[PDB]
């Protein structure tokens, strides 16, 4: 239990006068600092399936997880569409061998950039965030994304 001890107003950087916000929270957004995450690495996504639009905006190509974690959302078509994660230099990619992703399941974190592609099955439209902890050693990595309306 995280408990409240006297925890009320958040600390400001510098300085913002905020007399109204809005619940950007509730968009399924945890709070990404600088953490330990792959630094000078980035990732490139591309779907096909439906579209194919190979879209991957620099502003999101790489977001840092303050945690060891990696975060980059994703907006892709809806009903059946596949995927797959690789850099340009030929670094650290990701492919699901017959893993078969569904919304809100976890996925293997493997390398090759041919394997075979991940399957998600989602009746909607829209982009989702994909939150995944990367090992220290290089030995463990679990992948997991969820879809938020």
């Amino acid at each position: 239990t995280p408990s409240a001890s006297g925890l009320t107003k958040v600390a400001t950087v510098s300085a913002a006068s905020s007399l109204i916000g809005e619940g950007f929270m509730a968009q399924c957004d945890n709070p990404t600092i600088e953490g330990d995450g792959p630094i000078g690495k980035t990732l490139y996504v591309v779907g096909d399936f439906a579209d194919a639009s190979w879209k991957q905006k620099p502003h999101r190509a790489y977001r840092y997880v303050g945690e060891n974690t990696y975060q980059a959302v994703v907006d892709e078509k809806a009903g059946a569409f596949r995927m797959q994660y690789a850099s340009k230099d030929w670094s650290p990619q990701f492919t699901a061998d017959g893993l078969e992703l569904t919304p809100g399941k976890t996925a293997s974190l493997k390398r090759g950039g041919y394997g075979q592609d991940t399957a998600v099955t989602l009746p909607e439209a829209g982009q989702y965030v994909w939150s995944l902890k990367f090992t220290d050693s290089g030995d463990p990595e679990q992948i997991m994304v969820s879809k938020c309306p």
